[PDB]
């Protein structure tokens, strides 16, 4: 490998189908053209072009997602190998593999095609790794190779002037791992010769040579012929396939590897979601339908923020639904971190395409948007992709499912614009008289303070050190840090007089209050005509 | 489904054999995907094109 030229802070997660990658791992998407040398085609994809372009400037964060199917590969058992894909699902099942023998080489090739990618490719001079001869006096040359009887690996490989040792190479170990030392090595006999394939670099370990005895030498040249061992060169990097020995190597007719799986549909998400817990996540979104799942979602969401890592979900349900939909699923789903949008539509991606975008399709755009702005802002009035909206909601209907705590985009009428803005950033959690669980932003950006409040008292107090720092001293410590928050206008102003502390053992227990960043909901304008002269 | 799901790759296939011979519509393109074929069985290829 000489040396050569050649030619958000709120991770956002998504859980899905997909005809690619892996299932059961929790993948991290650098770029959209990664996206999609990764996952082919399915929902997830649209789920990911759709959230980082849901906007031309509030981009999305980071994204993790996972493949949920019970994928299997495809695979095949001919000749002396086992054959297996890399990739998992039904696109398998267009794999093609086959062998030969070249009588022009006395090698092997190899063909590989797979049309989905348009791609396909030869290999050649399979095995066949470098070349022996004899050159000195006299009549009769020859060499061998032999193996360990109990592992099959190769362990002498041996000069022989005619029938006869001349020395050996201990490949059980040492200085004669590689064959490179055994290439120079035969020219340290110079009666002999052994030079290198042109095909290429090779550099195979000698205890992966085949065993082979008493070929014919002078005027001639042989080669050792390890095939397998050559294989696996050929097959370091190369596209989609991989392959295992079992029993002796023999070419075979071009055959479809078979098997190819995407699996049956989960019955239940759990067992695959638990695979986000510890991943730095803090929006996660299904990409599907039913009520379970979106309880499971719930759940999940729930386990993690009770231990101490705070997570949100947006969903949304099918095609099209109705109120009563709506409201039915709301009641069953009314914890707070977690969202719930009413309206479905379409979007434009840049092949050409209209889509009917479901309503968890319109939480991925929505969620892609709260990742993308900076922490504490909400995601009130921010413009949509939407191309065309799809509802039976009017004004008063936003009205009802705002104050029920479902989210809505809204149709805007400007001077010539029209576009879709979404309304307000409210919870599943009916109660308003609670703004801290009702609006998100108001939400996450108490998640976050309590977070580094919770963190700064680890440090400070509960690294244990002595009793002997007391109540009046943690009292302080509150003043301090919420004077460090008020310096950056995160909170308005704090009562200290309020603040109080008091200790048991080694607990301490307090209260105090905060004033928040006072939002603004409303305006409304009289404009009224008048008439008044112009006079000349 | 695989190498030969274009009508292409079946005209050069059947070509490369000594043995044997494949030639296209002249009715400008076709080539279809092959999957469409339809079930034709047993004609005399060596009595007829």
């Amino acid at each position: 490998t000489r040396p050569h030229a050649s030619i958000s802070e709120k991770v956002f997660c998504l859980i899905g189908q997909a005809e690619g990658g892996e299932p059961n791992t929790v993948y991290e998407l650098r770029n959209y053209s990664q996206a999609k040398r990764l996952f082919r085609s399915g929902e997830l994809l649209d789920a990911i072009e759709l959230a980082w372009g849901s906007n031309p400037n509030y981009t999305a964060g980071r994204i993790l997602a996972m493949r949920i199917e019970d994928a299997k590969p495809a695979s095949a058992e001919i000749g002396g190998l086992k054959i297996t894909s890399k990739i998992y699902g039904n696109v398998a099942n267009n794999i093609q593999v086959g062998l030969e023998k070249n009588t022009l080489s006395d090698s092997l090739r190899l063909r590989v095609i797979f049309q989905d990618d348009r791609f396909n490719e030869v290999y050649d001079n399979i095995g066949n790794i470098f070349t022996i001869k004899y050159k000195g006096e006299e009549a009769n040359a020859t060499f061998s190779v032999e193996h360990d009887e109990e592992t099959q690996k190769a362990s002498r490989l041996v000069l022989k002037v005619g029938d006869q040792e001349v020395k050996s190479y201990d490949l059980t170990g040492g200085a004669y791992d590689y064959t490179n030392a055994i290439i120079t090595d035969i020219n340290q006999l110079p009666d002999f010769e052994a030079k290198l394939s042109p095909f290429g670099d090779k550099n195979l370990e000698s205890s992966k040579l085949d065993k082979i005895e008493n070929a014919n030498i002078k005027d001639k040249a042989v080669y050792v012929k390890a095939v397998f061992g050559d294989l696996e060169k050929q097959t370091a990097y190369n596209g989609i396939v991989s392959f295992e020995q079992l029993k002796t190597i023999e070419p075979f007719e071009l055959t479809k590897l078979k098997g190819g799986t995407n699996g049956e549909p989960p019955a239940t998400w759990a067992d695959k979601l638990d695979k986000f817990a510890h991943e730095g996540g803090y929006y996660i979104v299904p990409l599907s339908s039913k009520q379970s799942v979106h309880a499971e979602v719930a759940s999940f969401v729930k386990e993690r923020s009770d231990a101490g890592e705070p997570m949100r979900a947006i969903v949304g349900g099918g095609f099209n639904e109705s109120k009563e939909q709506l409201f039915g699923r709301q009641a069953s789903l009314s914890n707070p971190r977690v969202s719930l949008v009413a309206n479905s539509g379409t979007f434009v991606m840049d092949d050409g395409r209209k889509n009917h975008v479901p309503a968890y399709m319109v939480a991925v755009a929505l969620g892609g948007l709260a990742s993308g702005l900076e922490i504490g802002e909400s995601i009130t009035f921010k413009p949509l992709r939407v191309s065309s909206l799809d509802q039976i909601y009017e004004s008063i209907d936003l009205d009802e499912l705002n104050e029920n705590g479902i989210i809505s985009i809204e149709f805007v009428r400007n001077r010539t614009n029209t576009f879709f803005r979404i309304v307000d950033d409210v919870t599943t959690f009916n109660d308003k008289s609670d703004p801290v669980k009702a609006e998100m932003a108001v939400g996450e950006a108490n998640d976050f303070l309590v977070s580094e409040l919770k963190v700064q008292l680890e440090d400070q107090f509960i690294g244990t050190r002595t009793i002997n720092t007391s109540a009046s001293i943690i009292k302080d410590f509150i003043q301090s840090y919420l004077g460090r928050k008020k310096r950056d206008n995160e909170i308005q102003d704090f009562p200290a007089e309020d603040v109080q502390v008091i200790v048991e053992g080694n607990e301490a227990r307090i209260s105090m209050t905060v004033y928040p960043i006072r939002s603004f909901k409303k305006i409304s304008v009289s404009l009224v005509y008048k008439q008044q002269t112009l006079q000349a």
